[PDB]
DNA sequence: GTCAAAAGTTGCGAAGCAAC
């Protein structure tokens, strides 16, 4: 079969043969249904170039009566030129092989019998053919691979994952908190070796259109396509389509010996015709294209498995959710596109980015940051217009072309739109391509339609709409429209009248908006002006939306989902800050914030921090050095952060802002040190930025004083700015030269020796490593520690207990799964080493890996909720195989063999379950529930709704919230841990693993002497803890359901969901309600106790 | 120990350790 297709490849298609064995024929087979149209083609490049030569030929090739109308004259011309470039890449590959065969006589040794086709660096030899005294590439395989490379080169960058600080930390091996400014930026734009080859190889294999032999070693089924990809990347480096940069980590800190390769694809002109249709090759080669836009009723297919978790199938309910979201039609909002176009890329960067950089009128590290910002915006802008260019081809009126987006379920249950820059992920794109739309009657400002319009405009303009009633926000909005924004509104009225903008459009927008500036704010100015010049106000069509947005969503979800003790009055008061109102029929968040409690969860946490800080000050009331250090940290923060304020007489004011990120990531399992690093980071960014201000402050007046050049605005007078500068220098000095240390359970100050001082140079000023670390230690002990105490005090110690038990159970289970998998692999390999047809380098077959995974099912690797599936340990790492998979023909680009297998979970269990059974379950329900809202854009913890359906959609969202609050993630974990506990055998664990388990199940002093029996006993203890927690959560949810509740967690609109519970708890204090609820709790405890018969 | 996906390069010589 396959031999008939590739009859001339070198070697025998029999793993038993004694001579050269061809592992390409042994590893792959032809599918029972064609996947690639090039299979059988003698000259794929020639044949595909032919297909791309005219619309008529493309239609014949793809056996379709119609071709994407974007495939026009100019596009066809570009693809003809791109095909000629494919011949160049093909030519470079041919010379590289010849060079490889000539070097150290590999070709001669291979012809003589040496099995070089089994070397990790010679796997490509499996796709060559004898040619006279040498070997040559099989043209069909080589040319198809090139076609894969061309498509990859055109769209890979638009499908790369975004890299955050943590990612860069993992890659570079540098502490996330001590990363040098710009590093994350440099790494987020380029691709690591693994990233590049992996995506390239995946693409090559799909284009070869064959199927893997389940009984063939991974060293070939995966290694040959990877070997081909490595060569193609090498070819692209020679052609300059890709730039390789090897970043030496030692340059940043001499201990780090890692040299990391980065690959950046050369960008095509933003105006290149190819951008309007960058997927012609993919749609021509594949019978079922992956990359393509979905227009009209061309709908994306539904993914069968969870993203990057092959072993996890999307449940029926998750698939229904994905189908529902992919069904939604998005439409281009022409006015906004025209606005972006008129402004221009240069002015959008100036308005929403860093504008033009004068890399000498701003601090070096600041500039690196600004440059990072412009990039994100510029890339979003080019991406939107590439899409617009293809949409415009679909018809005369671009605003009528329906667009669909593909989604998939992530590891944590979130429905993620696929692609780097889309409406769900990119703010700029979000205001140009929308699914929201409504025709409103705005002829009378007393209409319900006009109220909705106002709500959308207000929210977009940064008015806190969920903190006040509709009537009150209407007045706030009116004030802004008739005041500060008035000049911008006039400019937009003129734009919507003549289509022209002033030369100072950026300045008018900037001044009018102030800190309200955002893309959605531009949409509000755009839409309000359009209504003003509107002909028929009785039927105003607008995509303006209102986002029903969760109020402290993650933290509140965790509180409802994992608090398992009796009800307390503090919890009742705090949970109300998240929209769960007890005994207050039809109460909304708007009313709550304006009449009952103006502090949300962030503020309450901050207020707890303040109290915990005072407590810390007392414990060291006599220690002047300690007090002075605390004063310096607050002084430094008050100097650059807006959320920290210090009055004239010393009064400390802390705004909810400082607790936002910290509370959020604390619910995602973050440690205290990470929070400290981020807090320091925001401080330093402000400093670097202040330095830049000086540079220009002095360029304007070479006589301006340093004090006034650095604090000239933030102060009242000169002697006043002079004392601000005194605070700065002193603070930086004490915070970098002295750090707090935990000795004997007490705080003691230590000299670092690496103090910071000297005449500052606002051009090169840079807080070094040791100094950022000193700053971090001070931040940790004098600010983050008490913040953590306040947070715990706010969300409840019961919740913290649950999350720790959850973390322990899932870590323990992940450690076992990881170790057992590794062991079964070593056992199998040892067994293969006795097989003569097998060789080291080859690995296990896919079937063998499958068997090993299956042997772990009794340890319950998956957590099931009944509508979602979570696999916490699931991952892909190079540690299982611990070997190279393939290299390029120059012996470089050595791609490690990565394998899908369980790995230690760390704290991931908390985020997985919180995010998954919280917002993830809620959105899933909202997409599939009876009367599920249509035409919305869901963004995990918020949903954009069209102005015509804000009331019902918001109510449905709140009902969806209530539905997810019926979940019990701890019970789900318990049922998994329970099966695991009865089948596990800790004795079969490596000492390395057993130790990790002891850290989770025993208290630090019991680890050293801990016997298998000891940890095994402790592990079973955790199981009982989980059972008891699950039982309480379950009871609480049933009890709460009997009471009258009003839920408005997805706030803004003021349409709370009523559970209509019968037990009336109105006219009762939180203490009274807690007592009544606990009575119901105890009642059920007895009922579900002895009587369930 | 923040989730969303992983994660160093290269000579010698043909695996996998040494040097950076």
């Amino acid at each position: 079969g396959i031999d008939a297709v590739y009859p001339s490849l070198v070697g025998t298609a029999d793993s038993k043969a004694e001579g050269i064995k061809n592992y390409f024929k042994l590893s792959f087979t032809l599918p029972e249904e064609q996947k690639s149209r090039t299979v059988g083609s003698e000259a794929p490049l020639k044949d595909v170039a032919q297909a791309l030569s005219s619309r008529a030929r493309y239609e014949l090739f793809t056996e379709k009566e119609t071709a994407n109308p974007a495939f026009n004259g100019e596009v066809i011309k570009r693809y003809k030129e791109l095909m000629e470039h494919g011949e160049g890449i093909a030519d470079i590959l041919r010379s590289r092989l010849a060079k490889f065969l000539n070097t150290k006589d590999v070709g001669k040794r291979f012809a003589q019998g040496t099995e070089a086709n089994r070397w990790v660096g010679g796997k490509l030899l499996n796709i060559v053919e004898q040619d006279g005294d040498t070997f040559k590439y099989n043209e069909q395989l080589l040319q198809t691979a090139v076609l894969a490379g061309l498509q990859w080169r055109l769209t890979a960058t638009s499908n790369t994952a975004i890299k955050d600080a943590k990612d860069v930390a993992a890659i570079t091996g540098i502490d996330q908190a001590l990363l040098p400014e710009g590093l994350v930026e440099q790494f987020d734009t380029g691709m690591t070796l693994t990233e590049a080859v992996s995506s390239l190889a995946q693409k090559i294999e799909s284009y070869w259109g064959l199927s893997r032999n389940p009984n063939a070693p991974l060293g070939y089924t995966k290694g040959i396509p990877t070997a081909m990809a490595a060569e193609i990347l090498a070819a692209f480096v020679e052609s300059t389509d890709v730039v390789e940069n090897i970043v030496d980590m030692s340059e940043i800190d001499p201990d780090n010996k890692k040299t990391i390769g980065l690959y950046t694809i050369t960008e095509l002109d933003s105006f290149d015709p190819i951008n309007s249709f960058p997927t012609a090759i993919e749609e021509a080669v594949l019978v079922n294209p992956t990359e393509k836009m979905f227009f009209g009723d061309d709908i994306p297919p539904v993914a069968n498995t969870q993203l990057r978790n092959p072993a996890v199938r999307n449940t029926p309910e998750q698939k229904a959710a994905l189908k529902a979201e992919q069904a939604t039609e998005f439409y281009v909002h022409t006015p906004m596109v025209q606005f972006y176009e008129t402004l221009g890329k240069d002015r959008i960067l100036e308005l929403m980015g860093a504008g033009t950089l004068n890399k000498e009128l701003l601090n070096d590290n600041h500039a690196k940051s600004l440059e990072g910002k412009n990039r994100s915006v510029e890339d979003s802008y080019n991406q939107l217009f590439s899409v617009i260019e293809q949409v415009r081809a679909q018809s005369e009126d671009i605003s009528t072309v329906p667009i669909h987006y593909a989604y998939n379920m992530t590891r944590v249950g979130r429905m993620q739109m696929l692609g780097k820059y889309n409406p769900q992920s990119a703010k700029l794109v979000r205001e140009a391509i929308l699914p929201t739309k409504a025709t409103l009657d705005l002829s009378n400002q007393n209409n319900e339609d006009f109220s909705a319009f106002q709500l959308g405009l207000a929210q977009a303009l940064d008015i806190k709409v969920h903190t006040m009633t509709r009537e009150v926000m209407s007045d706030e909005l009116t004030k802004l429209l008739e005041g500060n924004l008035k000049p911008a509104i006039d400019m937009m009225v003129e734009f919507n009248t003549t289509g022209s903008l002033p030369e100072n459009a950026v300045d008018v927008l900037n001044t009018a908006l102030g800190d309200r500036k955002s893309f959605v704010a531009l949409m509000a100015l755009m839409e309000y002006s359009r209504y003003l010049v509107a002909e028929d106000k009785s039927a105003f069509v607008t995509p303006l939306y209102v986002e029903a947005d969760g109020v402290t969503n993650g933290p509140i979800n965790a509180m409802m989902l994992m608090t398992g003790g009796l009800f307390t009055p503090d919890w009742i008061r705090n949970i109300a800050k998240g929209g769960l109102f007890i005994g207050s029929p039809n109460k909304t968040m708007n009313e709550h914030r304006s009449t009952a409690d103006n502090n949300d969860l962030y503020q309450a946490s901050t207020n707890a921090l303040m109290e915990s800080l005072g407590k810390l000050r007392s414990n060291y009331a006599s220690n002047m050095p300690i007090q002075s250090q605390i004063d310096s940290l607050l002084s430094l923060m008050d100097l650059f952060l807006p959320d920290i304020n210090l009055g004239e007489n010393g009064a400390l004011e802390l705004k909810r802002g400082i607790a936002k990120n910290p509370l959020t990531i604390t619910i995602y399992g973050s440690g205290a040190r990470g929070i400290a690093g981020k807090l320091v980071s925001s401080v330093t960014d402000a400093i670097y930025e202040r330095m830049s201000d000086v540079l220009k402050a002095r360029a304007k007046d070479p006589n301006i004083s340093a004090a006034m050049a650095m604090f000239g605005k933030q102060a009242a007078s000169e002697a006043h700015a002079e004392e601000l500068l005194a605070r700065f220098l002193k603070d930086m000095e004490t915070l970098t030269s002295t750090v707090p240390v935990k000795r004997k359970g007490v705080l003691e100050l230590q000299s670092t020796g690496t103090g910071a001082k000297g005449k500052i140079n606002p051009k090169t000023y840079t807080i070094k490593g040791e100094q950022l670390k000193a700053l971090q230690e001070n931040m940790l002990h004098f600010f983050v520690e008490p913040l953590r105490n306040g947070i715990t005090q706010t969300v409840g110690e019961s919740l913290v207990y649950s999350t720790e038990q959850l973390q322990k159970a899932t870590q323990i289970q992940s450690v076992v799964l990881e170790d057992m998998f590794k062991q079964r692999v070593q056992e199998k390999l040892a067994e293969k080493a006795k097989d003569p047809t097998w060789k080291k380098g080859d690995f296990l077959t896919q079937k063998e890996l499958n068997d090993i995974q299956a042997s772990l099912n009794n340890l319950a690797p998956m957590i099931e909720t009944g509508s979602q599936t979570f696999y916490i340990a699931g991952s892909e790492n190079a540690e299982v195989a611990n070997q190279v998979l393939a290299t390029n023909l120059d012996d470089r680009m050595r791609v490690p063999m990565s394998i899908y297998a369980p790995a230690q979970a760390g704290v991931a269990g908390i985020p997985f379950m919180t995010i998954g059974t919280g917002d993830g379950m809620m959105m899933q329900t909202l997409s599939t529930m009876k009367g599920a809202p249509k035409n919305t854009l869901k963004i995990f913890d918020g949903m954009n709704i069209g102005l015509n359906d804000i009331t019902d959609a918001s109510r449905k969202a709140n009902e969806a919230v209530y539905t997810s609050w019926q979940g019990n993630p701890i019970k789900n974990v318990y049922e998994s841990y329970a099966k695991f506990m009865k089948n596990v055998d800790f004795s079969k664990l490596s000492p390395e693993a057993l130790e990790a388990i002891g850290k989770s199940a025993l208290e630090y002093d019991q680890r050293e002497n801990a016997t298998v029996d000891d940890i095994a006993n402790a592990a079973s203890l955790i199981e009982r803890n989980l059972r008891n927690i699950a039982l309480g959560v379950d009871i609480r949810h049933k009890v709460l359901d009997k009471v009258n509740l009003s839920i408005d967690q997805m706030a803004a609109v003021g349409a709370p969901y009523q559970n209509n519970g019968k037990i009336d708890l109105s006219n009762m204090t939180p203490e009274q309600q807690a007592d009544e609820l606990n009575k119901l709790f105890r009642e059920e405890l007895e009922a579900r106790k002895q009587k369930v018969a």
